[PDB]
């Protein structure tokens, strides 16, 4: 570990004694020689003509030798170590505005292609799971997500949102009061498999639950006959190939502060169906006609994306 | 990353600067003279005896120590993590006259022996699959060959022709419409399984269907009791041994472009009988006495090699 | 392995003969000139000026390079494969105050949390338990537990206490067994599953054995009215909320050696419940009134931990 | 599946899972059928017996924890092991009893010094009980009731003159 | 591959020329210069002065540079990927004396316990045979025992003899049909499994069968009662606790060739009986009074080791 550089010292130390006390020369050039023939730099104005100095340095060049020869198996060793380490996970992670995903499937990999590359650390315990997302772009850490240990090396107490999406449901929930207990401010968001498991994904601390298998449920038992509301929800959450469902913010000053929805009149305006706003982590969807607009609210809507602009600039000031 | 050339530059300027203002010689020495010490080549012409100078050449040292160490362990990285990531796939392929071949069995082993081997990359998700493909001489790259993503880093925008055999039929059917959605011009050979599949296999959009349990399973129950048209097609396509199903095209000029297959008369005069003649991806098998040979038409036909050889002299010029 | 010295050698017997027979220069300087030349220093004082002399450094210098790139290959060999031996297990162990565990479970995670990392050397032969035992700080050495040359790489010979956690009963019963072949004298602590199996765990030749299935499955049957010993053994020998089962050493002089139970009176003096004195490997749990201390002897008690100090002043000199 | 074994009135539930988190979120099933119903967990890893509460189980035991602590602790010294495997596991000499007051029996009133259950008796009083709450080794200035449950540590000759010894 | 000496020589031309014509020196001093500079010797007798030529010099270090991190990434490519070769199995076998063993199993690791280790050649596809070979001290060459193409990597066409224990009876008289395809004239062992397999093994070409299972079926069934054959088969053929079954041979000369068994008298004269004789290739057990021994034949019998002594002191001559 530390003891190259001891032995650097220690050469250097026997180099300037042998050239002072053999040469007869100074201080300070005796460094400057030792310092000078330890790079093999060879200059060659110093030389040691008597022969006592011609059979001492060549002690000074093998040790010289060897010294360059443990140092480079040292360098060699760790850099070594530490790429087998790291191609295989195990390795403690550093960042501090990353996005931790404990667990890997179709719904989390759908969620890398909306985000950067390097931000975002896929945290499992398989060995294909490694190879999918060493291929996909992300970075991997392998731990069991459930446990609280193998949770803090994805280091979850300063990321910015952790995406659980496990096997099963009973280890989703486990992830959720294991991360939980570490950082009890961090946005978690799970995916629920059970119709019955929301209630209890919501009292384990989960602050947004997906449940896409009961959403799907109930659309294929309802689409036997005529299927008109599973266009919609395909054509507007899924493909987006008309519509896009927006959330829009409303800035400082912009120009409605204060007015009504009657008064501001947005769909007759613009041509986007305001479904709710959003006052600060609650939604009132459908909003009365005596509501009044405020500062930091957002509003939801769906419309055709050169209608989102149209609105974008109403709400601009 | 780029940081090490910088940091080379910037020891030049300190070398640069140190010298010249210190030994007082001109630029040009002085970059001469960086550039010789930081390589330890050491002529000895241009030393500085002053003891600034003395100290300092320690100081140029020790950082060319440094930088020279920071680049190899650099390249030491970039080297070790290549020569990991290429062992188990994870390439992405940048040749153009390649053949891809999804998925590994015996039936795909068998073409490998007809092809050379750096021309021929073999794209599976097994690791099994990837030790048999190191051993027979191919190349590997790993991904699922159903997903669209993991067929553009074989490349099959440009490539010769793929071959397609995997587990199943359904999986075949998978590839074979996800190549027809990135190129739509390349040449796709499949394999089928099942008899009802190759309907399929042909409005999916594959070139050409071989299906070899099929045939086999009517030779089969078509050899119970007397057995002689599985020993014509064993000893013809499978073994070889006394002929062979030659196709030979007819060149430009070649001395027979317009005559009839009566007036020519093929078998009397080689010996190779004529079972059909390709004109444009089309097969007439048995053709008419009244067909008239073409330019670069081919004649497809059984015989023994010498000839073959005799039917090859009578069609050139 | 040994034919570079030789080959060092050789080209240094080159060197010299070529310098002292051709420069015509003695032989001490010959040695020296050919140490400065092999090392690249160039002191350049001892130049060949002769043709023949400069086409002869030729060769040296490109015999040099030869030797200087055949050991640096062997060390590149030597190094790689002995950094990748080392990561797969597959080492010799030389320590000899080490602590072997034989199997991985949850039971033997746990006293690694109460050990230190480099000491504890789990031997087992899945690869699951590889990555977890290198996440979680001790060493690997891949074998299997039940095989007698597969211990000795372990080295329980010299080792300070043996741990034995397997799968099975069965295992574990051959476990001790190979081991008492071995080092006769080492301590072992086995891990019993099913209540029949003790009596086979201490006949085999464990000298300690705990056994947790039998002690929760007496605790659960004896829980479901009210359940207070569960309370009782979970708060003390478990969490350690309140109490801590302590053993505390009677050292020599120490005030109260000779006096018996009902004369020092432990209980009201401390406040430690006293259960039982451990007079050299056996427990005479509830002493009675006429019992006299010795030395060397051992009170197990328990109490709150200043209760424990409190002893801890009361046994002292 | 939970309402076809019926767990919804028991005299209990025994929770025994291949894994935590399945113990968990079986504790989580059968907190939402019924409130009353008694669970009994078993806790694999350390970290999960403050989740087992919180889920909901009245009474955790967690056997993996107690034996990977004795087994650290038994490298050099080794007697507490010896306690708790011929105390609690194989009940060779002694055994760990829980005995109550029955009512009007001698003791209704009594301080712990006038007790005198160690020296009348031979029991070791570890712990006096009353209504799941645990009184660890009770001071002098106590007094007991008909209801409390003594546990006490004794070879089984003893356990039959302290039974005969609260009795009215 | 080929190009980083040529490179090699590219810069040598570049530096002969760029020193002969700009400092005006002869070739042979241009030679000598450049093949001093370009290992950072530095003599410093030939330095140029001119302002060309000093940044010329710069140019000829900076490619010397280039060359010697091209040939030292070539190197260590090559040495990365034959050390990751060959650690997987996946290589050439190139010895001509050695013992090649198909399968792995604990019949064959008992006969790597009377052989040498780097005499012996391990076949297998698995992965767990890998690590338990690379445990055990012989060579493994990944690859199917059964393929003949993958037996040829072990080099069975001048193998010294091949032991075949696969997991099968199948695979087993399969390895022996490729193994006759090869070499014919190799010598191969082989173990049955069941009992009616002998026949099919001795058909397929084997040498010598060797089958336990059927051994120990007849052992166990008539060792009900009383057991007394089983401890002879034991105590001489399995242990060797007492006695040890010794095959002798009969060199030239030897005092008793030509004489009966009558005549030699070996059970009273020694104390060894004799079973039979081995006349090449064949064994005559129990030979009858009127055998004459000749040269070369092999007496095989049971005995205690110092009477298989005194035996081989009255036949050596
Ligand atoms: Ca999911
Ligand atoms: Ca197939
Ligand atoms: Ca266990
Ligand atoms: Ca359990
Ligand atoms: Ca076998």
């Amino acid at each position: 570990a530390t003891r190259i550089l001891l032995l650097v010292l220690a050469v250097i130390i026997y180099g300037t004694a042998g050239f002072h006390f053999i040469e007869g020369e100074s201080w300070t050039v005796s460094l400057y020689w030792t310092f000078v023939t330890i790079a093999t730099v060879g200059y060659g104005d110093y030389s040691p003509s008597t022969p006592l100095g011609m059979y001492f340095t060549v002690t000074l060049i093998v040790l010289g030798i060897g010294t360059f020869a443990v140092a480079v198996e040292r360098l060699l060793e760790f850099l070594i170590n530490r790429e087998q380490m790291k191609l295989m996970g195990l390795i403690d992670v550093a960042k501090s505005r990353h996005v931790v995903i404990c667990g890997w499937s179709e719904s989390t990999l759908e969620c890398l292609r909306e985000l950067r590359g390097s931000e975002v650390f896929v945290l499992a315990e398989d060995e294909n799971v490694r190879k999918k997302v060493l291929r996909s772009g992300a970075n991997f850490v392998h731990g069991d997500p459930t446990r609280v240990s193998d949770l803090e090396k994805a280091n979850v107490r300063g990321a910015r949102a952790v995406i659980v999406d496990l096997e099963s449901d009973s280890e989703t929930i486990h992830c959720i009061l294991g991360i939980r207990k570490i950082d009890e401010s961090v946005r978690i968001i799970a995916e629920a498999e059970r119709y019955e498991n929301i209630e209890q994904l919501r009292m384990a601390g989960a602050d947004q639950v997906i449940s896409p298998f009961v959403i799907s449920g109930r659309l294929m038992s309802r689409s036997i006959d005529d299927g008109y509301e599973a266009m919609f929800v395909q054509d507007v959450l899924a493909e987006e190939s008309t519509r896009r469902m927006v959330e829009v913010p409303i800035p400082e000053g912009s120009k409605l502060e204060g007015v009504s929805v009657l008064d501001a009149d947005i769909h007759d305006v613009t041509g986007v169906i305001i479904i709710g706003v959003g006052r600060g982590d609650e939604l009132i969807i459908d909003p009365p006609r005596d509501y009044s607009f405020r500062a930091g609210d957002i509003i939801l809507g769906i419309g055709k994306p050169e209608e989102i602009e149209r609105l974008k600039n109403y709400i601009s000031a």
